[PDB]
């Protein structure tokens, strides 16, 4: 009943719902990684700075569903943004493998919005999904995995120069 | 197997391998005919030019799939690359038509492929052979026959005047 | 036959088209290593690109050739590209062990044409693989067998720590 | 006798001279169809422009030997410059023709120059024609062929409007 909606299912638009809270979720989830490697006993500050970006990164991917979500002319709905699953993160290693997993959590939950957007039949949802969601998953998670096998050929978790060093040469200086 | 793997089958892995190798046989085709109009005895360095910038193109569409073949987690698998169909090329006319021809295998091919992605679910893969493949293909065959109407009003074959002008006038000025 | 054809005997001319195809071997060959470090589950990617760039120089070289055998009137004459030796290549050292003996392949049958040039007395045949072809065997070579070494030195295959400096320090930042 | 003579042998002195006479008669005769070509019954203003400027280049390739001679020890001894072998040179066809076969002359003088020196075992002279001869011969041997290639394929020497493109887009505009 929005002036402007013309082929948005009401199942899309609830989820996109989701998928903002998804991105919610997964911003706050980088965020606590970020306050992790910070701490003085931890004190990779390189790779506190990656998940700190992570962190903002994804609360863009939310904001541009808000933003689609209105130009359709559905209607934003929020939820709490639940807590991370872990209150600390072990190391490097650890923390990369939650990262990749959580990107790969997010990947599946776009694609099967595209599912979604493909059975009901909305190539505009299809292609902002393809357009603005779907390569940046695909390139994150590559990174992530890449980092993950630079991490075990350092010898984490018990290598500690190893994880000194992936902090100086892996991750951008900050 | 991967870790970075995730809704990629390994038909469309292996379509992707096959792919890689005709952008490298078409690269090879168009090396042939940049080196045969560069005989002192066809010397229409224009055309010659232009065929070796088409190769040096599929080249780069060859990279491309590989590095898409690693980002979705699947392995590149290299087969021999088998020389051109011909040694010799006639004329522009022929060379064109030719390469007319090849330009229309390579499209079809990417839309054979495009059609395993989709019964596959794979959206990435769609994506990126409509954002990378597809509208190179439909802008060059869409050159190359706007170049052929020319050379025939031109008088290809018999015209070498006609022939030589579309070197001047045609083609980029090397 | 060729009307700018002097003093160049045929049996050079198919040792030129026969270094050709060895010179597109080794450009594939160096893809495939390429193609091996970009993957996610090796991830050294400096020295993907030293291998790209190894690529192209030798795709370079054998376009050389094409145009050498159009100058003396000789006609290009190409086959086949054989896949490479190898679909995986190891680690760091095994390429860049295979990466030598391509080289001094590559300079052995330089040479060997060489004696064929002498033996046929064709100067310019001469100057132009010693002016083009056999200096940068040599530094290429060199270049290689020290990359070796300190493979080596950093205690390749067992530290990955070592690989991990070596693709940081030693190759080219990509 | 001359302090500086090292290594070079009478018969190379000689045909240095030989070889400079040479090069001094292919620029006359250049200059002959630069003035030709410069008629106002002929009037190709860039052909002539063309053959003017491989005139002055030839005079560049007999100054070289001059200095070369007293680098080497050797005493210049000149002769008379025969005149060209004609005084109207019919069409750009016929005068490149004449063109071609006076750069293969030149170029087999040059080699057989080359094998004297090898025989006398002077490679100072051996590098010096490769270096500052060989390639030069051909490079223009292929270019000259090239031309006529095209002058055939534009009708030559019947077709009038042809020729008269040939000199508007083969050749440099001056
Ligand atoms: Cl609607
Ligand atoms: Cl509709
Ligand atoms: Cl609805
Ligand atoms: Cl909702
Ligand atoms: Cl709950
Ligand atoms: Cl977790
Ligand atoms: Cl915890
Ligand atoms: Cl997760
Ligand atoms: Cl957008
Ligand atoms: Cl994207
Ligand atoms: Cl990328
Ligand atoms: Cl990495
Ligand atoms: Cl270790
Ligand atoms: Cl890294
Ligand atoms: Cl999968
Ligand atoms: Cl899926
Ligand atoms: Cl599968
Ligand atoms: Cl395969
Ligand atoms: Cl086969
Ligand atoms: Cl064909
Ligand atoms: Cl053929
Ligand atoms: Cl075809
Ligand atoms: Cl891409
Ligand atoms: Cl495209
Ligand atoms: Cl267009
Ligand atoms: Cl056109
Ligand atoms: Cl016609
Ligand atoms: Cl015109
Ligand atoms: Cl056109
Ligand atoms: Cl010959
Ligand atoms: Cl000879
Ligand atoms: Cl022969
Ligand atoms: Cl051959
Ligand atoms: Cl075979
Ligand atoms: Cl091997
Ligand atoms: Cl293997
Ligand atoms: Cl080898
Ligand atoms: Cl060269
Ligand atoms: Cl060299
Ligand atoms: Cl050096
Ligand atoms: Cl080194
Ligand atoms: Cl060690
Ligand atoms: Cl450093
Ligand atoms: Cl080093
Ligand atoms: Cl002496
Ligand atoms: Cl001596
Ligand atoms: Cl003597
Ligand atoms: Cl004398
Ligand atoms: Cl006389
Ligand atoms: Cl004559
Ligand atoms: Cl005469
Ligand atoms: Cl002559
Ligand atoms: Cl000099
Ligand atoms: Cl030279
Ligand atoms: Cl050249
Ligand atoms: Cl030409
Ligand atoms: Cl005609
Ligand atoms: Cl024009
Ligand atoms: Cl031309
Ligand atoms: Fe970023
Ligand atoms: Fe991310
Ligand atoms: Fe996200
Ligand atoms: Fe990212
Ligand atoms: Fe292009
Ligand atoms: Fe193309
Ligand atoms: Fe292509
Ligand atoms: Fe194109
Ligand atoms: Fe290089
Ligand atoms: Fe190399
Ligand atoms: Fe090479
Ligand atoms: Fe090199
Ligand atoms: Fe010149
Ligand atoms: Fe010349
Ligand atoms: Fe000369
Ligand atoms: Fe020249
Ligand atoms: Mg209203
Ligand atoms: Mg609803
Ligand atoms: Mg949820
Ligand atoms: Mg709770
Ligand atoms: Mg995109
Ligand atoms: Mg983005
Ligand atoms: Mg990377
Ligand atoms: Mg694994
Ligand atoms: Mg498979
Ligand atoms: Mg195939
Ligand atoms: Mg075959
Ligand atoms: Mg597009
Ligand atoms: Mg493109
Ligand atoms: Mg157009
Ligand atoms: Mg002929
Ligand atoms: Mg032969
Ligand atoms: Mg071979
Ligand atoms: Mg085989
Ligand atoms: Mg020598
Ligand atoms: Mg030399
Ligand atoms: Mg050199
Ligand atoms: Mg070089
Ligand atoms: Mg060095
Ligand atoms: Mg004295
Ligand atoms: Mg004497
Ligand atoms: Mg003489
Ligand atoms: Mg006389
Ligand atoms: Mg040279
Ligand atoms: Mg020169
Ligand atoms: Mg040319």
């Amino acid at each position: 009943v929005s002036q402007v909606r013309q082929n948005y299912h009401s199942d899309c638009e609830a989820a996109v719902n989701r998928m903002l809270n998804l991105e919610l979720y997964a911003s706050y989830t980088y965020s606590s990684m970020y306050a992790f490697f910070d701490r003085d006993d931890v004190a990779l500050h390189n790779v506190a700075e990656f998940f700190k970006e992570q962190s903002h990164e994804e609360r863009e991917h939310a904001e541009k569903f808000m933003k689609y979500q209105n130009k359709r002319g559905g209607r934003v709905v929020l939820q709490d943004i639940k807590k991370p699953e872990r209150d600390e993160w072990g190391n490097t290693l650890e923390a990369m493998q939650a990262a990749l997993q959580l990107e790969k959590t997010v990947n599946q939950a776009l694609l099967d919005l595209h599912k979604l957007a493909t059975d009901k039949v909305d190539p505009h949802l299809c292609d902002f999904l393809e357009s603005e969601y779907l390569e940046e998953q695909v390139k994150d998670i590559k990174r992530i995995g890449d980092f993950i096998t630079n991490l075990k050929r350092l010898g984490l978790p018990e290598n500690g120069m190893g994880e000194y060093l992936f902090d100086k040469h892996s991750v951008k200086e900050s």
